[PDB]
């Protein structure tokens, strides 16, 4: 069923759309959400292990989504390796800090041995142009269709260096808003430039970005 982001299909909408997507309105750990008070903890350490790969760009009409047919990026947090199945990117932020709500921001999604999602996110501030994002936003299909990127591509350079991040237990941002997914989201922000916002919307047909969950009993760690 149709689903999306204006109109009787967007998300105050989901839950009655189908069956399925009731999760979106009757849920208590719904993502996004807006990061306002945290509690201070001792985290554990992000492993990153990305690679290049042979990877594929798609527009389903939702969002710009690069995916990885063979496995080997992964990522390790507390003794569970989660492998990468895809990234994308929300314009502008689904998630926010203090209320601030940013540019873009895109989602890497991982699955452990145990088929438990795990999402990895980075908000982009306003700067100069993505270096690093040029490669993909170069053949970005501005209709739905996926194309197959000839050169491997590196999600490394697309993480930072500093890897602090907020702690928190969610859901898919999308129908069916899945629950039982874990978010965090990297204090060390990115940048895009005016011209890269435009054009991935152009592409997805609007803005993307699910509206702020109530976060309810949930604590994000910082
Ligand atoms: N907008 S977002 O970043 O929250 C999403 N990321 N992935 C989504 N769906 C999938 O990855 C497929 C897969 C199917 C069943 C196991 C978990 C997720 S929504
Ligand atoms: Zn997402």
């Amino acid at each position: 069923t149709h689903w999306g982001y204006t109109g009787h299909d967007s998300p105050e909408s989901w839950g009655n759309l189908s069956e399925e997507f009731r999760l979106c309105s009757t849920g208590k750990n719904q993502s996004p959400v807006n990061i306002t008070e945290t509690v201070s903890g001792k985290l554990p350490a992000i492993k990153v292990n990305y690679k290049p790969s042979m990877v594929d760009v798609e527009n389903n009409g939702h969002t710009i989504q690069v995916n990885y047919p063979e496995g080997g990026n992964t990522l390790t947090v507390n003794g569970r390796t989660y492998t990468l199945k895809q990234f994308h990117f929300h314009v502008p932020s689904e998630n926010q800090i203090k209320g601030r709500t940013f540019p873009m921001e895109a989602h890497f999604v991982h699955l452990d041995e145990n088929k438990q999602p795990l999402v990895l996110a980075v908000l982009y501030e306003a700067g100069k142009t993505n270096g690093r994002l040029s490669s993909i936003w170069n053949v970005m299909p501005m209709t739905a269709g996926k194309v197959k990127l000839n050169q491997p591509f590196d999600a490394s350079t697309l993480l930072p260096k500093r890897l602090k991040y907020y702690r928190f237990a969610g859901s898919l941002t999308t129908p069916p808003c899945t629950e039982g997914v874990s978010w965090l989201v990297l204090k060390t922000y990115d940048h895009i430039d005016q011209a890269q916002a435009e054009k991935f919307t152009r592409a997805v047909g609007s803005e993307n970005n699910r509206p702020v969950q109530p976060l309810n009993a949930r604590v994000v760690i910082e």
